[PDB]
């Protein structure tokens, strides 16, 4: 589990998303695995915008936060999960490291704030749903 907030935005896997996040619906890409749903408090994130392919990520199921190098957003190919079918996922970035199902929306960041969140897992890869294009989070 996890969410970035940003403005009066909440991004979480889509997969994870609540009923309340589609009754505040903001942009869905099922593709990409993600949603926005809009919020009434402000949150702390700052969004990366930058192209950056090391960072930290944080594993749930290990309760740590590793540095990884990541690849760029692609369009990749994912083998079947517990949440999803074997399917191309979209603006995926792969790196090397631990993630199983609940380690998704553990966040992804750089130098310059939030990259992504943990979408996929296995074979010893960690892909992360990257944010940084979606540069509407940082206003209105
Ligand atoms: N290698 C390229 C082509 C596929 N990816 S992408 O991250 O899925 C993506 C899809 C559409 C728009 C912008 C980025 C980047
Ligand atoms: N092995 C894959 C096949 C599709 N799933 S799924 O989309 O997570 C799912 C789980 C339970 C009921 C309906 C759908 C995982
Ligand atoms: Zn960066």
């Amino acid at each position: 589990s996890g969410a970035i907030y940003v403005g009066n935005y909440r991004v979480v896997n889509r997969h994870l998303a609540t009923h309340n996040d589609w009754a505040n619906l903001v942009w869905e890409d099922s593709s990409r695995d993600l949603l926005v749903s809009s919020t009434t408090a402000q949150g702390c994130d700052t969004i990366a915008r930058c192209d950056c392919q090391t960072g930290v990520y944080y594993c749930s199921s290990r309760r740590k936060h590793y540095p990884v190098s990541f690849s760029k957003p692609s369009l990749i190919f994912v083998e079947a999960s517990e949440y999803y079918p074997a399917r191309y996922q979209s603006h995926l970035m792969l790196a090397v490291g631990h993630s199983e199902p609940g380690d998704c929306g553990g966040i992804l960041r750089c130098q310059h704030g939030v990259v992504g969140i943990v979408s996929t897992g296995g074979n010893g890869l960690v892909g992360f749903a990257d944010v940084r294009d979606l540069l509407w989070l940082d206003e209105e």
